[PDB]
């Protein structure tokens, strides 16, 4: 039943894994990452130890909520768990939890090369064809953005880091972490749904078919008159959504603009993209396509296939509104450590 354990300290740290792992080398350090073979599956794999997963309410909480995530997530263009373990024998001593994966190589960075219009077809489709199914389920991934689209030598893609819930700081200033996110969630303008991904869908394949960062702003104010020059300012209907009447205020104080031609911004590019571009970047989150509306757009018609687009099984996200202790919260991890059930 359970397997046999063997312990390693690996820069600082003691690992404790299943046999079955081999030839541990880090690679990364929420918690430490090591690249191992798989002896099981024949697979390199990516091998997380979580670090202090139950120091806080706040902390045991967001480990149950990734390990519920990433248990869920079965879809060629997203990321899938391997394996999820602890060497402790019973609740009592349950202190530790490693995730497993598909060793990741390349990102989208590490590729945006010279691709042809037909490279950003097949890579954006992709794209969307994860975000249908991880829509379908009522999720937000919230992060979107090239370091975290993994990327192989045949072009195929798969969607990871879904977002936890990032620090004041580490969206200051001149800085990626920021340059992707929709305007209503940059500055909280008001609740925020699934739409926002699609607004980071429009910044990704813009940078893809001109090699440049399309909204780089120095800071969050840089960025909203970037955003707005592009788009246009917005109108009385957008004005009304907008929850902050101090928000509201600043953007009142901005001289109206209308939006550009974008067959004038994108040179060159296929029209097809272009009128694409037109309905993802839409300031008004109401009014803008959605992953199932884009799929059925022409710009993919070499590659869609409406009977090879699943969607997720139903999700339940009831935890996030519950109030537990830190020992509940653990308990729970550890239900759903031991209920783990490998894919075929
Ligand atoms: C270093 C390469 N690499 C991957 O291959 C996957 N990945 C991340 C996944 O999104 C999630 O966090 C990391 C991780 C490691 C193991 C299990 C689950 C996860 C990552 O950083
Ligand atoms: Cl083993
Ligand atoms: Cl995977
Ligand atoms: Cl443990
Ligand atoms: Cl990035
Ligand atoms: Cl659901
Ligand atoms: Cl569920
Ligand atoms: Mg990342």
């Amino acid at each position: 039943e359970r397997p046999t354990f063997y312990r390693q300290e690996l820069n600082k740290t003691i690992w404790e894994v299943p046999e079955r792992y081999q030839n541990l080398s880090p690679v990364g350090s929420y918690g430490s990452v090591c690249a191992a073979f798989d002896t099981k599956t024949g697979h390199r794999v990516a091998v997380k130890k979580l670090s202090r997963p139950f120091q806080s309410i706040i902390h045991a909480k967001r480990t149950y909520r990734e390990l519920r995530l990433l248990k869920h997530m079965k879809h060629e263009n997203v990321i899938g768990l391997l394996d999820v373990f602890t060497p402790a024998r019973s609740l009592e001593e349950f202190n530790d939890v490693y995730l497993v994966t598909h060793l990741m190589g390349a990102d989208l960075n590490n590729i945006v090369q010279k691709l042809t219009d037909d490279h950003v077809q097949f890579l954006i489709y992709q794209i969307l064809r994860g975000l249908k199914y991880i829509h379908s389920a009522d999720i937000i991934h919230r992060d979107l953005k090239p370091s975290n689209l993994a990327v192989n030598e045949d072009c195929e893609l798969k969607i990871l880091d879904f977002g936890l819930a990032h620090t004041d700081d580490e969206m200051t200033g001149y800085v990626a972490t920021r340059w992707y996110r929709a305007p209503e969630i940059m500055l909280n303008w008001m609740h925020y749904n699934q739409t926002v991904d699609i607004w980071s869908v429009g910044c990704i394949m813009a940078e893809l078919l001109t090699g440049r960062t399309l909204f780089p702003g120095t800071d969050h104010i840089d960025q909203l008159k970037l955003i707005l020059r592009l788009v246009g300012t917005p109108g009385a209907e957008l004005l009304k959504k907008i929850s902050s009447e101090s928000a509201r205020n600043y953007i009142q104080s901005l001289a109206q603009m209308p939006k550009m031609n974008f067959a004038n911004v994108f040179i060159g590019a296929n029209p097809l993209a272009v009128d694409l571009l037109e309905k993802m970047l839409v300031l008004d989150s109401d009014k803008r396509i959605t992953a199932a509306q884009a799929l059925a757009h022409a710009y993919f018609a070499q590659y869609h296939d409406p009977d090879d687009e699943p969607v997720a099984d139903p999700y339940d996200q009831s935890f996030e509104s519950r109030d537990l202790l830190i020992d509940e919260w653990k308990s729970l991890t550890y239900d759903e450590v031991i209920s783990f059930v490998p894919p075929p």
